């Protein structure tokens, strides 16, 4: 699945629609990033730029100009085609194929941007710019405006009003279209298949990074070349570290292993977290902590729908965590009192949900304490967890236990759709899965 050319145009129009007459929106592409010396990291396009263009190239600037309520055109600045640069690095689009390929009106050379941009801005009243996003962008836009302020003798005028378009654009990215939901849906299946794979390959003696390998390979097998974020494979005490990415330790029999890994498919992120026994059989202590986290997840999945909020559902989860923690001796006291004093924080110290989209931790306003009312189109993760420090003053059997069980969902008109439910989470199911795999 993917975003059709019709859709990028629709997005560009949706933004233009909100623009004031006599203005221009400048959206810059992401700079190339060094990994070491004359080596660069696999290029990743700025998410906002990509959202409107789907163009995976550096040194590109999309300009949307709006004259009035029905008159608007677009200018794209991108790299000039060049034969030496194309024999070495990859094929470029160039100004000639650009207008047709990217659905833009005019396509100029990036090398000409400083000679061209001020001409495009001259005479307008407003210019939408994400000031501070990129330093190279700030230099360009500022000198275009300084040329305009300084050239009144040449009859040039600079738009006195600058407006950040991020709030507007991010508010748009917050609500997914059916096309996007279809992409994310695939991102979910791919990530789910990867998680199922790790569970089936896991054996005591294997290193944590080995499961990172199996996960990344499965991503690749379905056309998702890169992970949306750095893979977490924390076994034993490592599972207590939220973003444990070193994955350097040998997975031992008896310990649990928490895998937090997601694929990047057509620019969209997949978040899945699954915790399971390295040996395929949960101990009673492990099962006791797991059940509380699983109930938090299952209940939240049941609760999430239009009308509620992340804050509201989180309350139901805190309640479940405290109740369960008291029953095991991890917490001591009256449930309602412990709740009121937020007694779960030393064990569950992060949010229950984040927006999900082009960025794992997607854009979009949450509202104070993430209280915003959920509406159809919003896509989020559902990820309860309990991390009992190795030196926590609680019954020994719970020390060094880290468990998270994260699903990705879409708020539908009546409830929500679970994009990552194709990878098992119930303990009997996880055990059955691992046992079936260990035959062969
Ligand atoms: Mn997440
Ligand atoms: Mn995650």
């Amino acid at each position: 699945s993917e975003i059709s050319r019709q859709e990028f145009q629709r997005r560009r129009q949706a933004l233009v629609e909100q623009m004031q007459p006599g203005s221009a929106a400048l959206i810059f592409a992401a700079p190339e990033v060094t990994r070491s010396a004359d080596s660069e990291y696999p290029y990743r396009q700025n998410s906002d730029f990509w959202y409107f263009t789907g163009f995976n190239e550096p040194e590109a600037v999309l300009v949307l100009i709006k004259s009035d309520d029905t008159h608007n055109h677009s200018v794209l600045f991108n790299r000039v085609r060049d034969l030496t640069a194309e024999i070495w690095y990859g094929r470029r689009l160039g100004q000639d194929a650009a207008p047709e390929k990217l659905g833009v009106d005019r396509a100029l050379a990036f090398s000409e941007i400083n000679q061209q941009l001020y001409q495009l801005l001259n005479g307008l009243d407003v210019v939408y710019h994400a000031q501070g996003e990129y330093a190279y962008a700030d230099v360009i836009v500022n000198s275009a405006l300084e040329k305009l302020r300084k050239g009144s003798r040449q009859n040039l005028t600079a738009p006195a009003t600058m407006i950040d378009w991020r709030p507007v654009v991010h508010e748009m990215r917050l609500f997914k279209s059916p096309e996007e939901i279809a992409v994310l849906r695939r991102a979910g299946e791919i990530t789910a298949m990867a998680h199922t794979r790790a569970m089936e390959k896991c054996r005591p003696g294997m290193f944590e990074y080995h499961l990172e390998g199996e996960i990344h390979h499965e991503f690749n097998r379905h056309g998702a070349r890169y992970p949306s974020y750095n893979t977490i494979v924390g076994s034993g005490e490592n599972g207590c570290i939220l973003h444990y990415t070193e994955n350097e330790c040998e997975m031992r029999d008896g310990d649990l292993v928490l895998i937090d890994a997601g694929c990047e498919y057509k620019g969209y992120a997949g978040d899945i977290t699954r915790t399971f026994p390295v040996n395929g059989k949960f101990t009673q202590a492990q099962r006791e902590i797991y059940d509380i986290v699983l109930e938090s997840l299952e209940t939240s999945l049941r609760l999430y729908r239009p009308g509620t909020s992340i804050l509201e559902v989180t309350g139901e989860v805190v309640r479940i965590m405290v109740s369960g923690l008291v029953k095991l001796g991890i917490l001591k006291g009256d449930v309602d009192e412990l709740i009121a004093q937020n007694a779960h924080r030393p064990f569950f110290m992060h949010g229950l949900s984040h927006w999900l989209g082009l960025d794992v931790h997607d854009v979009g306003v949450y509202g104070q304490d993430r209280s915003r009312i959920l509406e159809p189109g919003m896509v989020l993760t559902v990820e309860p967890g309990l991390y009992i420090a190795p030196d926590a003053e609680v019954p020994e059997q719970y020390r060094g236990i880290g468990i998270r069980i994260e699903d990705d969902i879409v708020i539908t008109e009546t409830g929500n759709e679970n994009l990552t439910a194709s990878v098992v989470k119930k303990p009997e199911e996880i055990e059955a899965l691992m046992v079936a795999a260990r035959k062969q």
